[PDB]
């Protein structure tokens, strides 16, 4: 059955396949079966196909964007914007709605259009890499550094669009966006900030312009496709050291992160973003998990005590990284052993101190934390056959409490559902992001619906303790949004309210954040 | 004649005043010329009367609020919502549309919700002020501080709805702000973040929540009625240290510029937001002019040489403080000396070595950083007589040739308009906000539309030279507005359809940020 946007024939669809090839080139529109197979996601949920794109379209221009966008309209298909099109772990490149054309803007809008020494900034294309903007840095004998997620191969400008993040202190990568330019739904193009005036040199200078303040409206949202965004950069500092701190048990995760708030609350002395990661995140980022366990159900705890004694790893393992001159590195670091030393069998280890297997994860850290990006993690996937992974990740309060319960709660769905619980905290000022990564047999059809169905419970269990995500998976963006339901729905009636006015053909991603356009609600997509 | 709500008659209008009776109590409705004398704007712009307010309603809750909206769009009676009315030098508690009802959220909806001393966050109504809160935190012995402006009177609430600032590393308000409930148009409530999770905690603690990010939408905006809002409060640091550099010659604000860039883009050793205020703003903070002079037109050379010569200051006023350890504080504040004392003729004063009148302004500056608010600078109206301000604030890049071009633009119109231009540059880390208060007798109608001429010649020039404000006023929202028109107004456009879609009635502030709804479009008022 080939694949089609929902109401449209064969025949206006073929139609609206030439319209997009006048616009694109030949090359630049694919649409055969063996073509679209790469843009499925590649870390399949639940047991039926889903998300199947009828279609991409890679534009090499705003211009190009504004006349696809106008095509779609016309005929109503659906657009699916992407910039690199790698949010595995959330449905990859793949449309929330089957039958939705992917608009994959990176492909050829890939431009760093201007990096700025003296001000620190980058104005970025969507299809600019971490890679990419890291190997222009260091071409240039650049004094800037980058802040970059787990895996360097996405996009700037993608990730910061679902408000992601990395662990320098620019990690929360919205807060640091700067002006963006943007095709909204019928076409029309919009610069934002000091962008929305002519001739103006601050765009990536002063975020907010005047009047309303829309910028955060375009994050992990339906309103328009994203063609240009800013970005400030950090200066490199002078030296940095990364470190290591394992803990032995389980139940040390409510010391651990009580210890941790004042700390970290002020940026100093943990002036990076700690990442409190869990031995099977560690053990799956070197090692397979037949290495430990053969066996289809939950790994036994003798097997899990063999994890940590072969890497030389702790239940949890917490990461961060120290930047300044030497002399503050070494207060900081003072500061940190002995706040942290209070908890039994806690051990301390800098970047300098480890070379061995277990170590390779420091290692790596040291890399993000310095913003040099990296693939080493795709290492994950190796854990069991044709291994996928999908993102629950809820909000929680820097409370060694919450953190525990939170921990409990999955571990115990995960323990239910056969599937191993990945954890790794990530850490701001007043909050972290409790991402919790479960890797899985991407081919064997009851383990991807046992990946849906534990994760629809999670996301009921956990509103019902008062606990929401911060981002999410395809499959579960309807879940995850009936969650926000205060005040019987008001969040998601006011975003409906400005979907519906600025998208009246409901064009754009229909279905982001389950958010649907008239034509789309009350049905079963 | 009585002020009325346009197309709303006698008869209707005073039906609506007796709902808004019923609501709030009679007392809480204020409809006398008399009454509402106190609600025009106290530095009034143009000759001709503008601003009028027909009455103002003061709601004890957001129910009540509620009912007032509902109200409003079956009379069709415009609403403009203030949470204290202190916007003075941008029309105070004045509404851009003559007829318009104020609702004065902050006379009675004025508690503070909460304060969490481990989070470091408060949770606000509209009408706590800033010394409200510094009691509060004063009285219950908190390790918090907060972030002021400089004068107390105003709303924290009110003063971070219009994107203002202060000077403490918290000076951002905007940016701090997180969470907020707002009663929409047609009288619908919604709460922002993950106040939309029923039951979360992290209201205070996470400011995105789920989906597009709305809050800036209510920053500079007509799009609903703010009825609590939550903000982020830093830690007091063990010690602090303000300082003052003066410099000597008009012509030295471009090597300031450029020499402080590089200590202010990382946040240390310029770690509060300096400010650099020329010699206007700080003799008008500390005497009259006639002190000065008392003849025609700009004051001399020779008069501003004996301002500078007995206050001890320069032409240009360098104001900072620091912040931490004892031995952080000197190293900083030896890197600071060194570099600004380059430019020939700096001077270098601390908190500790001026008690004399000059120092009074660093005496003010040194309680502002270190969140203790003030009413000290209302000295500054007393400059002449019926003193009054109007802010022109354009931003500017954080480069000395910039900022000059600035200066000189914005002094050869001062001057050929006989109005004093006092200047605050506000320095962030990428940019400054470039505020120009010119300080006029209120009383006089030639002086007030002198002042509105100069505004407009201004807002055009300065776009012209690719200049645009942060933030302005009542009379200048639309042809501030009107500048950022890249893309032929598509940022204009696109505010418009979303105010038409949340406010199908118009009732809303109409003409605020220059976005009118549909029904006054085109009206001139
Ligand atoms: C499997 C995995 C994933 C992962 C990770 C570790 C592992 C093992 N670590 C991450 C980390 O440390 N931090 C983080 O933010 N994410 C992490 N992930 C998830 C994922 O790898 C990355 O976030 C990746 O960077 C995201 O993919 P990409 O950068 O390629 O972004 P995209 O797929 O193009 O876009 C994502 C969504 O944003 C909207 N979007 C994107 N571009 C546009 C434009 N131009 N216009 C409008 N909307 C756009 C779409 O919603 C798109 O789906
Ligand atoms: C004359 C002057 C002004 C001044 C200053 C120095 C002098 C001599 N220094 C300032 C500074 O350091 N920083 C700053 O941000 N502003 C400074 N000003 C300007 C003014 O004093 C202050 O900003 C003042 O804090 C603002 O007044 P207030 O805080 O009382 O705020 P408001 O008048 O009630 O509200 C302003 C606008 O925001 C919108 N608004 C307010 N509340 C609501 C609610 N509840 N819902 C919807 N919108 C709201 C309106 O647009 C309102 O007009």
């Amino acid at each position: 059955t080939r694949t089609l946007p929902p109401g449209v024939s064969d025949e206006r669809f073929d139609a609206a396949l030439q319209r997009f090839r006048d616009v694109v080139g030949d090359k630049w529109v694919l649409s055969t079966a063996d073509e679209l197979e790469a843009f499925r996601d590649p870390y399949p949920v639940g047991a039926a196909e889903a998300n199947l794109p009828s279609a991409v379209v890679s534009p090499e221009s705003t211009e190009q964007v504004q006349d696809i966008v106008r095509i779609a309209n016309e005929y109503g298909i659906p657009l699916s914007p992407v910039s690199t099109g790698k949010n595995n772990g959330y449905g990859g490149a793949a449309p929330r709605l089957s039958g939705s054309v992917i608009v994959k803007t990176g492909e050829r809008m890939n431009r760093i259009l201007e990096v700025n020494e003296k001000y620190g900034y980058a104005l970025l294309e969507p299809g600019v890499t971490y890679f990419d903007l890291y190997e222009y840095l260091q071409s240039h004998d650049s004094g800037l550094m980058l802040d970059c997620p787990d895996l360097g191969w996405g996009s700037v400008v993608g990730n910061t669009l679902d408000r992601g993040v990395g662990y320098t202190p620019y990690g929360d990568h919205f807060m640091w966006q700067t002006g963006l330019e943007v095709v909204l739904p019928q076409g029309e193009v919009m610069r934002t900030g000091m962008g929305a005036l002519p001739g103006s040199d601050a765009w990536q200078l002063f975020p907010y312009g005047f009047g309303p303040f829309p910028d955060g409206m375009f994050t992990q949202s339906n309103l328009g496709i994203v063609t240009k965004m800013g970005i400030a950069l950090m200066q490199r500092p002078p030296a940095s050291q990364s470190f290591l701190i394992t803990f032995d048990k389980e139940e040390d995760l409510e010391q651990i992160v009580d210890i941790m708030l004042p700390l970290r609350i002020n940026m100093a002395p943990l002036q990076n973003v700690p990442v409190l990661r869990n031995i099977f995140m560690d053990a799956a980022a070197v090692s397979k998990r037949t290495e430990w366990f053969d066996g289809d159900g939950p790994m036994p705890a003798e097997a899990i005590e063999r994890m940590k004694k072969d890497l030389d790893l702790g239940f949890w393992n917490f990461y961060g990284t120290l930047y300044g001159p030497p002399p503050l590195i070494e207060m900081y670091y003072g500061m940190i052993k002995e706040a942290f030393g209070k908890i039994p069998g806690a051990r301390f280890f800098t970047h300098e101190e480890r070379d061995d297997r277990g170590g390779h994860v420091l290692q790596d850290r040291h890399k993000i934390n310095n913003g040099i990006p990296s693939l080493d993690e795709l290492q994950l996937l190796d854990w069991v056959p044709n291994g996928g992974h999908i993102g629950f990740s809820p909000v929680s309060a820097p409370d060694g409490r919450e953190a525990m319960k939170q921990f409990e709660m999955v571990r115990n769905r995960a323990n239910e559902y056969n599937k191993d619980y990945a954890a790794q905290f990530i850490i701001g000022l007043r909050e972290m992001h409790h991402v919790c990564l479960f890797i899985y047999d991407t081919a064997i059809p009851e383990a991807r619906e046992e990946i849906l169905q534990m994760t629809k419970v999670l996301v009921r269990e956990a509103a019902e303790a008062g606990y929401g995500e911060y981002r999410t998976h395809n499959a579960l963006m309807d879940d995850v949004m009936a969650t926000f339901n205060w005040g019987d729905g008001a969040l998601l009636k006011f975003h409906e309210k400005i979907k519906d006015a600025l998208d009246p053909n409901g064009i754009i991603a229909p279905g982001k954040s389950g958010i649907w356009s008239q034509r789309f609600r009350g049905q079963n997509l």
